[PDB]
């Protein structure tokens, strides 16, 4: 389509994020970096000009999946949250997070976030190539 350009190696990748517990009151933060290809948005399947950051409003859904339009050479997946909603008490939350390739799973995770206060935790710190 249009033209192609053979030469070299790499993969494809797809990350998921399910969002459990009280995630709707927790100002949360993610990165996505794609070597050698563009990203795709799980909401709609629109292509995206990576590298990109997801802010809390975008991460207000129950689940995201983001993937690669083509021959990717990397994934990098970091994130965390705070507790700074002017001191509202709620219940804690979780992030059930997984990473897939051009046709296999490679990472199979969860994390648990809880109340207290604002902090800085690279609580998710994943990467692949």
């Amino acid at each position: 389509g249009d033209d192609d350009e053979p030469g070299g190696k790499g993969a494809m990748y797809e990350v998921t994020i399910e969002q459990s517990g009280d995630f709707r009151s927790f100002i949360k933060s993610v990165v996505v970096v794609a070597n050698g290809t563009q990203l795709k948005d799980g909401a709609t399947g629109e292509s995206l000009a990576s590298p990109v950051i997801l802010s809390d409003e975008e991460l207000a859904v129950e689940k995201v999946t983001l993937s690669t339009t083509g021959k990717a050479i990397e994934f990098a997946v970091s994130g965390g949250v705070v507790d700074g909603e002017d001191g509202v008490v709620n219940e804690p939350m979780q992030w059930v997070v997984t990473v897939y390739k051009n046709g296999k799973e490679i990472e199979k995770k969860s994390l648990v976030f809880r109340d207290g206060k604002e902090i800085s935790t690279d609580d998710l710190n994943l990467y692949y190539n």
